């Protein structure tokens, strides 16, 4: 099922949702921790909102980001659990996620360091264009940014 | 925004071929200079009602790759290929490219389109689909070509 983190929040014409699945099963294998391996699958749902200033209709998916994600258990001194999501396909559309492992039920912050297709810690760099000519181009990329939530894991 | 032949309805997808003037993208050095193209080439693809890759109807559909044939029709030179490149303009994302043609006339304009898993596809290990029964989705298309008759103004 599906277990919503907060409320979205936007910045730069897109909407920022979190919410987390059950660990999923995906090709390619070999990129998510094997579902066994992991607690829940954390997705970053990006979508435009008007005027959006990429050329995006509202609506529609942002894709060739690339999302860090950073998971502190509440009051904990220890290390905070990180990853980078992958963009893919599910049945209710393109997302960005991860299977994840936890450190058991309780109070968590989860923070997205969002990077936009021309950051350098975008691997995706050189595959994703922007057109620049007066008549067809776009504004530039946004800037590399962060977003914050907070969330309570049962188990599931 | 000029058509090449008809829309394709092909593989859960409207294949479109479309082209307009040469443009400048970010980043440099994957199109060729406008200066030295004819136009910028375009696949508009996006998902029809029921696709298979969980594509809601009128999403674009990322994370191909398209290589391109353009071959003048009787013409003694070699045929113009190259790769289109995903990519956003003012109308939203599509697959582009820069070409020098061979002066005006009848081409044909041929599009092999790959999924994000095929070998051909350089993006393959950033892009991944669900298979679990709750949320997966079937299995990526198979690799098709697509044509057209085009007729180059000059
Ligand atoms: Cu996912
Ligand atoms: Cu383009």
């Amino acid at each position: 099922l599906e277990y919503p983190i907060g409320t979205p929040q936007n910045l730069a014409g897109m909407e920022i949702a979190a919410v987390y699945l059950q660990p999923i099963d995906m090709e390619p294998e070999g990129h998510m921790r094997k579902a066994s391996e992991s607690d829940i699958h954390i997705e970053a749902d990006i979508h435009a909102l008007s005027n959006n200033p990429n050329g995006y209709p509202e609506g529609f998916w942002v894709p060739f980001l690339f999302i860090k994600y950073e998971i502190t258990k509440v009051g904990g001194s220890g290390a905070p659990i990180t990853g980078d999501m992958m963009a893919m396909v599910a049945s209710d559309g393109p997302h960005y996620g991860d299977n994840v492992k936890l450190q058991g039920p309780g109070k968590y912050k989860v923070k997205y360091t969002i990077y936009p297709p021309n950051a350098k810690e975008n691997p995706m760099s050189p595959y994703y264009g922007r057109h620049t000519d007066r008549e067809t181009g776009v504004r530039p990329w946004f800037k590399t940014f962060s977003v914050e939530w907070d969330f309570t894991y049962a188990g599931i």
